[PDB]
């Protein structure tokens, strides 16, 4: 039906907002929604731009959240059409950010427009929480805006993060949470020496081997109705001097857990240390946690999104926690219920990123359906 | 007693014959031994210098073998006295090559001088096989000279390689053979992907882990009266893109066997392949063999060196095959019996390399003792 969502998505995709630059996407959003009574609050931090746009002063507060930054395109000539000149081809819209996640943003802005026109006196409030750094280190984006909101007791009842969540067809999957991510940087200590005198050296690959095996065979947990089993995966392993006749004196290993609520950050660290210690490994281990798992169990928000998807798309949406993470991990601190909902994530962060054209007005009509069922 | 060995060792150590340069060490040897009837045959190949010096035309042929090249010194200011200005200090002679292996060469040249003076009409022949590349890739040194000798049926009955073999005191250890060295370069194949979708990737660290453990726990053989058990050791392991949220698509591992005659090159390769295949690992594996094990069992030559050491040094020498390897692995093809015998190897290839001064005339008197018992 409407082509306003498509037209706005094109205009957004045409701006090369590679992290953390915004290229005035947030200005364009702010000025457009100002016309139907969204107040704009700019929250810049370091080189990152953020905005909190809000219509209304009372509960329930429904927030759309998302990012105007996009990942680099890589060599442009490898693309079939230029990444920042959105093109319609074979029933798809192609461009960097077409899926992740400018089309969602456009769809939400138009849903707000249609909803407010139909229901000028609706109850509650509608807000957008938009960052120009989700894709980078994200130290100065959403997480800083959330802290500001929380410090002034400006809380959210329902949040929809517009990340692409579909497997294939729009609405087939929504996310009601994500795994936490806990990473370790392990340095196993041995003693370097000539390879032909192994009794005078300590080979850190050999001392690590029995622990490595136990770690990669370990069952961390069962998962549950909402989460898959916690996952351990080694990303990098490096040891040696490059000489083929030397035993190295240390070995570096980097690993990560994507963990469910069935396990805790402290529990996992303890188990790793205990595995390494059981096998007599000598090491340094530095940990870093980029996020705790978060979960909105079945409730009004999940029911509403499901009903909206059933009405617009004709399919039964699956709730999921799989994949990576998003800025929902920050926003959940101030949102009582939060989900993520957007188009297919199949082509994100890749050349020839795209979204099906027929999915664009459908997405907006889903978001408009949600607003109508909550407000 | 005599100080001729010391004086010649100094003169040799003063020439900076870093591989494959000889700095005229071989000329100095050739001209000096020419005076007592050694004929000199220069055998240059590529950038390496070699010489075969020989007195006599009949069996038994006793050969001293060794190298005039030395390893780099590293930053000179870290040395206590300059590496190519031999110094006497605290009862030691210090300099690059003092132990490995110019002092041996000097000691042998003086032993020849004293032996020929005492026994001008001795039977048999005395030869020196000297290279300026043992320490490097050694493609153009001893191995090419041996091929020349073998092609003209010029064989050796008894060979003494002047490598430093002592643990501490001169004569405490002689080598009657060495382990072979068989190296593998393994590339384990997986499939790269985002770490949070492990079921869509293949982690080559994880597929390798059970094989790694089995390899580092494997007992290859028992060893025997002459050899220690065969030894497997990983030298290098590298995999990953540097990103902590990516599963890598491959893993490189470099490993080495120092193997005894109880195992064969082909047998070891087979066992490795079978371990990797039992665990379903997918990989490429390139092998390289830099040497087969070699062994002179107890016989005239070992008995003679032992008796000479007992007479000169007053101790019972141990036969050994431990450590790295030497150019005996080439010369054994043309020498019926071969041993290695020299001073302490404790400080070889290190800063402040040295030899005990009292060991220098003793070494020469050992070599002279050997010549007298064989010729
Ligand atoms: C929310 C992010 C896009 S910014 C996402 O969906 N990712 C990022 C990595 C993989 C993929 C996924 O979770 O499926
Ligand atoms: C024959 C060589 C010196 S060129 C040697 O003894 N090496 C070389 C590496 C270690 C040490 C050893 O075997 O003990
Ligand atoms: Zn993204
Ligand atoms: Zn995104
Ligand atoms: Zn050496
Ligand atoms: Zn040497």
């Amino acid at each position: 039906t409407e082509t306003q969502s498509l037209e706005l998505a094109k205009e957004l995709i045409s701006r090369p907002s590679v992290t953390p630059d915004d290229r005035d996407c947030q200005k364009l959003l702010a000025e457009r929604l100002h016309k139907i009574g969204f107040a704009a609050e700019e929250l810049h931090f370091g080189d990152t731009k953020n905005i909190w746009l809000r219509r209304g002063t009372k509960a329930p507060v429904v927030c759309f959240a998302g990012h105007t930054d996009v990942v680099p395109t890589g060599p442009v000539e490898k693309w079939d059409s230029p990444p920042f000149e959105p093109a319609e081809r074979d029933g798809r819209l192609y461009g960097r950010g077409a899926a992740d996640m400018k089309t969602s943003i456009a769809c939400f802005v138009t849903a707000c427009e249609r909803f407010v026109a139909k229901h000028p006196n609706h109850q509650g409030s509608i807000a957008l929480l938009i960052t120009s750094d989700e894709e980078g280190d994200a130290l100065d984006g959403t997480t800083k805006v959330v802290d500001v909101l929380k410090a002034r007791d400006e809380l959210i009842d329902y949040c929809i993060v517009g990340e692409p969540t579909a497997v294939d067809k729009l609405g087939d999957m929504i996310k009601n949470g994500r795994r936490g991510s806990l990473s370790g940087n392990l340095t196993v200590k041995g003693k370097q020496g000539h390879i032909a005198y192994p009794h005078l050296a300590i080979n850190p690959v050999h001392t690590f081997a029995p622990a490595l095996l136990e770690l990669t065979q370990e069952v961390w947990d069962e998962g549950n109705e909402y989460f898959p089993p916690t996952s351990f995966q080694i990303s990098n392993i490096n040891g040696g001097t490059g000489a083929t006749n030397v035993i190295p004196g240390e070995l570096n290993v980097k690993f990560n857990f994507r963990f469910s609520t069935e396990s805790t950050e402290a529990g996992l660290k303890q188990r790793v240390h205990a595995i390494l210690d059981k096998h007599g490994v000598q090491y340094d281990l530095q940990w870093s946690c980029s996020g705790q798992p978060f979960l909105t169990q079945a409730g009004k928000l999940t029911d509403v999104a499901r009903a909206a998807i059933a009405e617009t798309c004709g399919i039964e949406a699956e709730l999921s926690t799989t994949g990576g993470t998003s800025d929902g991990r920050f926003i959940k601190a101030i949102a009582q219920e939060l989900i993520e909902l957007g188009p297919s994530n199949a082509t994100i962060h890749q050349i020839n990123e795209n979204v099906r054209l027929n999915d664009i007005p459908k997405l907006s009509a889903v978001y408009e359906g949600i607003l109508a069922r909550l407000l």
